[PDB]
């Protein structure tokens, strides 16, 4: 279960974070792991498509091969604090599991600039028991975490050692579905 009321960054630019570019995740810290995937890749986009608030997610689990992209339309609960009623759907948006009550996620933006961001998500999916997820998050896949984003690790009282990085699984993504994903 998550445990965290994550605080969103102060003065927080919604419309720089929400330009319909992608994020990378490079490093990331579960709550509540298991034994685990130590070993995954992640990245989104976030944009507003003809007045809608919007995010379309990727996930790859480079070992497996498990892979699933997600579009929601976020609703704000305040500035950098949002809840996801998300979709499962193929890269080109056709969906495979549709908008249901309980599947939810909430997101919080606790640090970004234009190049880098520290969010948190909590997942809710039907019956399973998820806990908090925090990502560092940066515009090019391939960079090593700043001052400016490690400092905010550490501001929300984190230990950024802990974070595991997603650098060692030779991810490659589909920048252009994320893109596209965010119209559907
Ligand atoms: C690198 C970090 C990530 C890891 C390692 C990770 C891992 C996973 C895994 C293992 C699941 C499958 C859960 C279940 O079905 O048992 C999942 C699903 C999901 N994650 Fe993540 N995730 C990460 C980042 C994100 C981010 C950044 C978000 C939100 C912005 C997010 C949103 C979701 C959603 C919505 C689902 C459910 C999708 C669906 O069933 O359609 N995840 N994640």
């Amino acid at each position: 279960a998550c445990t965290k009321n994550a605080i969103a960054q102060t003065g927080f630019n919604k419309d720089k974070y929400f330009n319909g570019d992608v994020w990378y995740v490079t490093d990331y810290l579960d709550l509540e792991p298991d034994d685990v995937p130590k070993r995954y890749c992640a990245a989104l986009a976030a944009g507003t498509a003809s007045g809608k608030l919007k995010e379309a997610l990727y996930h790859y689990d480079p070992k497996t091969q498990d892979t699933f992209y997600d579009v929601s339309e976020l609703q704000v609960e305040s500035l950098g604090k949002y809840t996801a009623n998300f979709k499962k759907v193929d890269k080109n948006g056709n969906v495979k599991v549709a908008v249901t009550a309980g599947n939810y996620y909430t997101f919080t933006v606790m640090y970004a600039d234009d190049s880098s961001a520290l969010i948190h998500t909590c997942l809710h999916k039907g019956n399973k028991d998820l806990g908090d997820l925090y990502a560092v998050l940066n515009r090019n896949k391939d960079a090593a975490a700043g001052d400016k984003v490690k400092s905010a690790v550490s501001a929300a009282t984190l230990e950024f050692s802990k974070f595991i990085s997603t650098k060692e699984n030779n991810c490659a993504y589909d920048n252009d579905s994320l893109k596209s994903l965010l119209t559907k």
